């Protein structure tokens, strides 16, 4: 695992120049294409991406598990609804699902830690039948969040050898929006009920209740904000965890991450927090209407492209994004040159 | 035109009110998809539609023309550059061509009054070589705009004979942020220098200049902020009627238009103006990065989904939101219903 981190690429600057001048070049005025133009640089400079911006497989990782904190009454979604979903999952229904195929992305579900028996078609790496409740201590050792993010890491970069260039990241845990404000209260030193929102539908009134939970959490495990580790473990869950190992596999491997909504936000909190070289990766999809959001992405300095008031999750908001990741690179490639029609513009 | 006018259908409430019940019942708790939902709905609502969220065919109009305000040094691009571009846009290297493609979408270049001999390939739709001056004068009469309004509308519908379900409007012609500008001031009651931006790369120090001529346009010719071809005819252009009437004719077919940039803001401020009845074909794609882009959309009321920084115009954002589009049917037509899983959900 220190391996691991101390071997993620930095960007190459070199293409990263090279492709600033093609872009400049264009049929248009320069940098009249704004933000999808700084993204194609960005693309460049990512090793896995071989000097340019270019998109091959698409793949969006679901990660699925129960968190022991449902029983503090901060979910209004039935317990089972994470195995059921995650089955749902193998079927192609679900709204990750069916915006990914519209995409050209394919799903992986991957079970990290769901309180039900093995689901047949599911990734399997669990860690434990759900995680510790974190209102009363930890979600899990040290060693198992290591361990997780280790697997899940190497089940990311492995993908790249089979053609995927481009990684979308995902979860499904009943009650998971509690951790994932706990986290992130942790990291940016925001007060619980700044961040807390009201996850799948919960009712208004039973907001208290979950800002509660959110600070017992915290005030029992005392959790390192400066060791996203320690934060992970202590007040995470296993589908937090594995979002995170997506994020450190990917930069590893030198390729881009497509970020999903609030609970992928604490993920990337904590991945950025363990290494800060997985930053340049991330790329921000939509703006996630979770309260806590801004809040999350002020601190990673991103500014979402999407502006669609979702709150589904699993990874729904990734998928969304990845044609514009590929309208990136058709610009890129496709566009004419100013050169080429005699045209001069200031 | 009173005809088509009056003719242009209200949304229809009862397949609105079924698509509702039958996004309620998706795989997923209720309202988390967020805008995707809420387009859906709107989609559903459109005649042409069908009563089902769908998308056939797409086309995006690219309505070019030169104007006679490039002479008051507000355009920084050589006035040719309309010409050559209305070229390229039938070699398929411009940038909304390319995102086009990209989104399957076919574009059609239409001729409104471009200074130049004909362009073959492109739709000729010529009302002059170029509009008259706004700072010393209208653009054109009265009748000219209406001619040009009825004859796209009507272009327009006839392409849904075709097949096609879903437009994208654009345009070109340098030095056309002035006269929208113009339009913007005009119907929202702001201060030009609230609404002038830098086009495309004019430099900082000729702002002031492009102020003068708007307030210009607009002290001379005194155009009645109640009757929106007073004010397209007056200090607007050819391309800005015809991105109207591409708006107009979509409305009395039934279907959807989404809007570009700033340019298009100001065409669907004068559409209405014209026929508030077309208000609800409307769909925004993005945030232009046009200084006015603000205050036009909050006099439009509307919030795009897509914030890319982007100024290039062509119709390019239009393209680059049909995805969305897509998504929302999708969403609606593939996903799997709560229950036929047995999962109930407050
Ligand atoms: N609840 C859900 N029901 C059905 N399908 C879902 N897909 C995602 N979620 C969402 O709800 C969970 C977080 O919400 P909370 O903290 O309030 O429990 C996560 O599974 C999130 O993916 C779903
Ligand atoms: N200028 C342009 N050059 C080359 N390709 C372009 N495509 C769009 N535009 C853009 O610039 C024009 C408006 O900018 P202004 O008012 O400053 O002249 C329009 O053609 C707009 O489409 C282009
Ligand atoms: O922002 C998200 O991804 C989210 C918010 C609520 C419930 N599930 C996911
Ligand atoms: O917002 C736009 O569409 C735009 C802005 C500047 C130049 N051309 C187009």
């Amino acid at each position: 695992l220190h391996a691991l981190l101390r071997d993620i690429p930095a960007p190459d600057a070199e293409a990263m120049a090279r492709t600033q001048q093609h872009i400049d070049g264009l049929l248009k005025p320069p940098g009249s294409l704004g933000r999808l133009e700084t993204l194609a640089v960005q693309l460049a400079g990512m090793p896995g991406l071989n000097g340019t911006p270019q998109v091959g497989e698409k793949a969006v990782l679901v990660m699925c598990a129960d968190h022991g904190v449902w029983d503090e009454g901060v979910a209004v979604s039935p317990k089972i609804v994470t195995a059921i979903q995650a089955a749902n999952m193998t079927r192609g229904t679900t709204g990750v699902c069916v915006l990914a195929a519209q995409a050209g992305a394919k799903v992986h579900v991957i079970d990290v830690g769901i309180d039900a028996e093995p689901i047949p078609g599911v990734v399997n790496m669990r860690v434990a039948r759900g995680c510790g409740n974190i209102a009363v201590g930890p979600a899990m050792s040290r060693l198992q969040a290591e361990a997780l993010l280790l697997e899940v890491s190497r089940y990311t970069c492995d993908l790249a050898q089979r053609g995927v260039t481009l990684f979308g990241v995902g979860e499904l845990g009943m009650a998971n929006t509690t951790p994932a404000a706990a986290m992130v209260s942790v990291f940016t030193g925001s007060d619980a009920k700044e961040v807390v929102g009201i996850g799948a539908n919960l009712p208004p009134s039973r907001i208290d209740n979950k800002v509660d939970v959110v600070r017992r959490a915290i005030a029992i495990n005392q959790p390192n904000p400066r060791d996203g580790i320690d934060v992970l473990s202590k007040v995470g869950g296993f589908d937090l965890v594995g979002m995170t190992g997506v994020m450190l596999g990917a930069a590893r491997c030198g390729l881009p991450v497509l970020l999903d909504g609030f609970l992928s936000y604490s993920a990337a909190l904590a991945a950025c927090q363990i290494a800060p070289a997985v930053r340049p990766y991330l790329i921000p999809s939509h703006f996630s209407a979770e309260k806590g959001a801004r809040i999350a992405l002020a601190h990673l300095s991103m500014e979402p492209y999407l502006h669609m008031a979702m709150r589904l999750g699993e990874g729904s908001g990734a998928a969304l994004a990845m044609p514009i990741v590929e309208a990136a690179c058709a610009m890129f490639h496709n566009m004419g040159e100013l050169a080429a029609s005699n045209i001069v513009l200031p």
